[PDB]
């Protein structure tokens, strides 16, 4: 096969711990050039590739390293403007999420990428994580039926505080985690987002944020997310229409309860279910869905086809957003002019 | 002590599986008539108890009966009719749910109730369950703070039709089964019903009902209840103002998330939860809340206080009932509606 | 319609208050005529439950003054096995908690004794008749199960840590008191003659660990872990078959079974299997065998057959007690001696 | 900065694949410079990953034509013992995988070649390595832990169910492949040295369950369980303290841990516990050990130190394998000799 050539934008901790190992293990391509501001972890990839440029800034590398794409690790700022250029210079873009803070920025986003015509495609790890997956797959048998409830817990310590110079810590946290869930929903959903309702309750510098989705399908979703908890942990369900509930925890175990589920020694005995978890030795970025995003990412390149992540795909995902922020105003708003009357 | 008195009535499957069991292992009570239209059920009694009286009808049980407490497993009718003739005696009423099969006739027994001035008590066995008042006694300590939210899961495979002849499938679940999982949703939420929102799926003959809750406390619930699984099933969480996330699964395994817990051979290192289990010889009818609901109905019998389970505890439960079923007719309406038009 | 069996109760202490008594009271058919114990006061708690039956303060007087069919005791062995002759001499069904005896030699003169009296014997050995253990000894039965070629019982405890009943051994005592359970369960698995046993004990301060390897003449090995070398009272076990299948029991709760080829309707495949635990409103006596023990106990006598918790049951398990004991002596003669040696 | 350590790998078939080369490929300042394997395709592999490098189908022409500081082997233990020999006498450190060679005296030629050469042999003991293997050895150098009891092992797997490598013994084998990690944990955790071991080996078709006991000098005892008689690897173990702590890990996932006087905030109590696993992102080769052992290997390089999965270490281990196969034979002779007797 050509060797696909990745240029690589911010050398942080998820570029370190995920992305660049996920890419150094991933057939035919090649790293070729790294850039950072602070140029010192921009070298960092000369622990595994030597020689290679290092750049402080992505206007040099792109103008002096010829690049199928870019893998982007930054803020949201950062993969909007570079992501924009390096569309308009024809080459393929990757950034994590947030891939920019509103969705007017996703919608000039979007325009650019249709105009330019490249592949585009934001770290949306959880829905390419293998036991997602296996869920998507399950949907798509006939006995499982219809998908009529989804169920998603996303729990996290953090943001307490806004992130990136956004004024909202609510839009924050939205940016940062609840991204992926929403995310989850309308990949399970299936069909047209048709209603949103949310609520988002605080409590010192911690949020709960509860949305449901209902789906032109029939479909509907609830999200249980925030920063009211001890420590990132994510749990979610699936209620089929043959009475069929699937429940997969920490992307390590799944539960599968059906009607008349049988052993060998006991025959279809009342309350057995099916369970399924990984082998011991289970490793890499498969499980976690970093691979499985880069993969598809990089396929979606090879064949010219759409990359199932790509910036248009999070339309529904930014308009839940700003309906959670805009009914979060509202409500805060009517909550302060009743006291400042009172 | 005193020995309570006490007539059964409708010896049927509930009576005999688990009411019937918690009263003979009771302390200081005495059963002295079992009451059954089919006398054949009724003598059952006399595998336990020889030579007391067995009736047919409940009228004739208290006219030759002296009774300080009938305790009842019936149908909704029998609860309500026969009731309200217990108390017109004078003597204290314990039914199995549901008490009665609307708002206003649970606001007739409210009233009965108050003017006869007995204990009444409904057999709300999940408030009384070992692992709920576990539960019940973290939200009193000062560590863990306030309740923001209770998340309830309450899995079943029937009512697939109608009971008792009421119209309503939907609202047969509701008194049958959602009963328990709603006024778990008042008991946690400690202070006033602010605002209901619910809603209802159908796919053939099965349901799956989203019921969300505010309270004046600030506290919030959510439900998710319904007969589209596989079997009877149940499992709750709650998150608290301190980061605490608690996690009660079927009664029987407790998780508890907390910020900087510890064991000693590791210290407070990240993601240390505690786990609770009970010992593998638990028995009896504590853990299920049989026995715990039934003696403190006794108790507020000796003692001539309430019991926490009385008809008018049950207020904001079939409120929620009504609310949940009139928004089901409209949606329900709309929908007929449209497709008769379109 | 069936006769009433009639029963006295002999030691009204902890274990005869918390299940024994309790699981008699709601057992059809029977009546609890007369209760014994040295203090008076304890034998009247049965009046808490039924007025007005004799109390004694010895099980002589009970049978002198009290017509009886069986006697049921949870007290110490040495009322276990001198009332227990004497019960049985007099033509009265015995029922005795573990321990029924200290010593096999005793357990011997109690065998022989219930041989010539002609009457229904049995040892509260209630983990045996617990539902999930009944369920596991089914699954054996059954032809594509296989052959069971392995047992794994894993066995805790906290005490005793001081010798019981005036007994000089601590390992003799746990073994009494705790490990019986256990060792009867790995001769019932086994299901054939014992061919060879193996142990050790291992002390450190007043704690301790047994293990012991068993073979039977079916080709099945057994091999426990026991002590009291642990916070609390613990219980798991494996069965190895020989289609492959691997059948795991945690705390008599749940079950894990482990086959090749399991599945489920959505994904028809490697790493399913299947589980089981009891619905959440699980309760009395059955999951822990409290009440089947009893149950057949009592049928036994109706039927005049063989309790299959009788005395001879229980010979192997004292044979592997002795051989434990035996051989840890030894163990410590040794290191004794090894030492005198230094 | 540090210098690049020069790789080459020999046998590139689906351990080095899944597993060696991904953890090889992130890892900081080595080069992998050269792939070699019968299988010149196979070797071609690496081009997926590095360009250009040099394929040879022979290691004896690796070693003369690339400049080489380490080689990586994963192969049959025929290769591990020769090629290793060979890289060792021209200087070259030497990793393998399991098994490192097929006898007990091979294992002490490697080791005494090893010696003299003073180069850093490995093998891939990875087990030893993994993060939660850790974190349990971490535990037991802290004084609250107390000593070491008892260390409990269960090791299933479905193969090899004929012999491999053209060995003659199918337990061999088995031992080879599989148990040697388990039994290298033993020994491990066991510290001190080895006192005694007993086994037996049960066959079942062509299956086989091991049993084998270790007590050890520092009064520490082992039990292991392992076979082929199930459906799939997996891997459990537990740990017995004489603080009385019980420490289980399941699948190298999560931790159980039992310990006197558990608490949480909110309860202060009895049956309390510990739980601990990876967040739900957990990737890479850390968990599973391959990140360490290598990562480690290459240390002890820079370092000149020893490396602490050496041929030495593993002199108890496959002591532990000849024994177990020697009691085998003696077993199998004396039933055979039984059966020409009838
Ligand atoms: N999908 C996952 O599971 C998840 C997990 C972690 C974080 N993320 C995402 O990954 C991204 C990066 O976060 P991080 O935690 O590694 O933070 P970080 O601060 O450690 O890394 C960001 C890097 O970008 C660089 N950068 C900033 N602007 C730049 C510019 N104009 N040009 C070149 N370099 C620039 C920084 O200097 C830095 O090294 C985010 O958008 C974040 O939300 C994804
Ligand atoms: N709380 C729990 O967990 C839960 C579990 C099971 C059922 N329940 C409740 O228990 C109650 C009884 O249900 P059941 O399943 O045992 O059904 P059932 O049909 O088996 O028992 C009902 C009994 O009442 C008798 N009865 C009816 N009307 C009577 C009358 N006028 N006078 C005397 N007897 C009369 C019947 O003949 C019968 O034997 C209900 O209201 C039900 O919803 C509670
Ligand atoms: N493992 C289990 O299945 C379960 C658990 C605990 C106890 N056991 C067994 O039950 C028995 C009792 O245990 P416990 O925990 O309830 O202790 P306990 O405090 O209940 O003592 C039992 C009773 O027997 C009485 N007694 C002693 N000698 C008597 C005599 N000569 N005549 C009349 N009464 C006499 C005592 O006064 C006392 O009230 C034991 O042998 C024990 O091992 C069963
Ligand atoms: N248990 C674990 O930690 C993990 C799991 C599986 C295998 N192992 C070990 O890894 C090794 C290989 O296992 P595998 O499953 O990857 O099988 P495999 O299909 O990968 O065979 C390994 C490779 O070595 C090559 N080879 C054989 N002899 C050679 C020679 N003389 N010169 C050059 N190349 C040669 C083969 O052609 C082949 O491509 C074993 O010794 C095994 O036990 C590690």
């Amino acid at each position: 096969l050509s060797l696909i050539k990745v240029g690589l934008v911010g050398i942080g901790a998820q570029m370190q711990e995920n992305l660049l190992p996920s890419l150094l293990q991933m057939q035919d391509i090649r790293i070729v050039a790294a850039c950072d501001s602070d140029l010192e972890r921009a070298r960092r990839v000369h622990r595994f590739i030597s020689d290679i440029p290092v750049l402080d800034n992505v206007p040099a590398m792109l103008n002096q390293v010829p690049l199928d794409a870019v893998v982007m690790a930054g803020p949201p700022q950062l993969h909007f403007e570079m992501g924009l250029l390096a569309m308009s210079k024809g080459v393929n873009v990757f950034v994590e999420k947030p891939p920019c803070a509103t969705l007017e920025e996703l919608e000039t986003l979007i325009d650019a990428a249709r105009r330019s015509d490249v592949v585009s495609g934001v770290g949306m790890n959880f829905k390419f994580a293998r036991p997602v997956r296996q869920l998507r797959e399950m949907t798509q048998v006939d006995e499982f039926g219809e998908t009529l409830h989804i169920q998603l817990n996303h729990y996290a310590n953090k943001p307490r505080a806004p992130l990136w110079g956004l004024d909202s810590t609510l839009r924050s946290f939205l940016l940062a985690q609840a991204i992926h869930t929403i995310d989850l929903a309308i990949t399970f959903g299936d069909g047209e987002l048709r209603r949103v309702q949310s609520s988002v309750q605080r409590h010192d510098d911690a949020l709960i944020v509860r949305a449901d989705m209902a789906f032109s399908s029939g479909a509907t979703a609830s999200l249980l997310a925030g920063t009211s908890f001890p420590y990132f942990e994510f749990d979610m369900k699936l209620v089929s229409s043959s009475s069929t509930l699937v429940e997969l925890d920490n992307l390590w175990n799944i539960t599968l309860h059906e009607p008349e589920h049988a052993t060998r020694p006991t025959g279809a005995a009342k309350r057995w279910r099916g369970a399924w978890q990984p082998g011991p030795l289970d490793s890499g970025y498969e499980r976690s869905g970093y691979h499985g995003e880069l993969h598809q990412f990089f396929q979606a390149i090879r064949e010219h086809r759409r990359f199932e992540a790509d910036f248009a795909s999070l339309l529904p995902t930014y308009r839940v957003i700003e309906e959670i922020c805009s009914a979060d105003a509202v409500a805060q708003g009517l909550q302060n002019a009743h006291s400042r009357i009172r």
